[PDB]
Parts: structure tokens; C-alpha cells; sequence
């Protein structure tokens, strides 16, 4: 445990700094521990209110996502915290088709290319909040065509339609 260890470091840090500050003084040791304690407490968790919408929680069937027979792959460009890629991939992967993510072993366009070519050999999707607004989302059909123009809605629809079939009642 990383946080657990540090959490214990803080507890003992506060008891030592305070206990020594009073009975053995030493503003040098006192100041050194207090500072180290301040960052320590802020390291493990400055405030719980920080979190929002609550954290993950189990339900019943399965306790995590799945990815193996992914027929499509929806990623985005432009460097970032993978926030946009996780948002779209979540909707696509979770609500529609099950997609994977790749971005290792590749020179230029390592992310978009490595994933689409290696991971998304069948169907691919190059979305992007920035593109969706000023441009739009793209559905790379390396297999059938190469690149398509969709606005997220068509991305999940097209990929799902190509993988599935119309009409459910017979």
C-alpha cells in the first residue's frame, strides 16, 4: 500500500513533531516535520470532498469491463489526459461495440495508427471533442474503406450496424 504507508507516516509525523516540539523543542526539527507532515497529509488525501459523483462500485454480475473480441476501436488525437478518449470509448465500448485501446511501438501517429492498424484492423473511429465541435468525429474503416465522417451518433450506429443486423422480429 502506497497511501496506507504514507498515511501511517503522517500520523507518526504529527505525533513526533508535536510531541518533540513541546518537550524537546528544535524549531529546525519541528519545522522540518511539520512541513513534511503537511505534504504527507495532502499526499494521501487533502480532502474527501474533492471526489465527485462518488467512486466506482460493484453491482451484481461482473465487477469490471471486458475486451478481447473487439471488432472496432474508437480513439482520439492530440495529446491529453486520455479524458476524451475514455469518454467516447466508454460510450462506444460500453453501450455499443466492445473496443480496445493501443498506442505502443510506433513512430509517427503512434497512437491513432498503432491502435487503428493493430488493435482496430476491422473498424476504427477517430473522434475528438475538439473535432466534434469545430469538425466532427471519424469512423476509420481500414477494412472496407478507410475514413468516414460521423457525429458520434453515426459512429456507434454504423459500427454496430456493420457488426450486427437490422430487424429483430421474425
Amino acid at each position: 500500500a502506497e497511501r496506507a504507508a504514507l498515511e501511517e507516516l503522517v500520523k507518526l509525523q504529527g505525533e513526533r513533531v508535536r510531541g518533540l516540539k513541546q518537550q524537546k523543542a528544535s524549531a529546525e526539527l519541528i519545522e522540518e516535520e511539520v512541513a513534511k507532515l503537511l505534504k504527507l497529509k495532502a499526499q494521501l488525501g487533502p480532502d474527501e470532498s474533492k471526489q465527485k459523483f462518488v467512486l466506482k462500485t460493484p453491482k451484481a454480475l461482473e465487477e469490471k469491463i471486458r475486451t478481447t473480441e473487439t471488432q472496432v476501436l474508437v480513439a482520439s488525437a492530440q495529446k491529453k489526459l486520455l479524458e476524451e478518449r475514455l469518454k467516447l470509448v466508454s460510450e462506444l465500448q460500453d453501450a455499443g461495440i466492445k473496443a480496445e485501446l493501443l498506442y505502443k511501438k510506433n513512430p509517427k501517429l503512434l497512437n491513432q495508427l498503432q491502435y487503428c492498424e493493430e488493435a482496430g484492423i476491422p473498424l476504427v473511429a477517430i473522434i475528438g471533442e475538439q473535432e466534434l465541435k469545430d469538425g466532427v468525429i471519424k469512423l476509420r474503416s481500414v477494412t472496407s474503406r478507410e475514413e468516414v465522417d460521423v457525429r458520434r451518433e453515426d459512429l456507434v450506429e454504423e459500427i454496430k450496424r456493420r457488426t450486427g443486423q437490422p430487424l429483430s422480429i421474425s
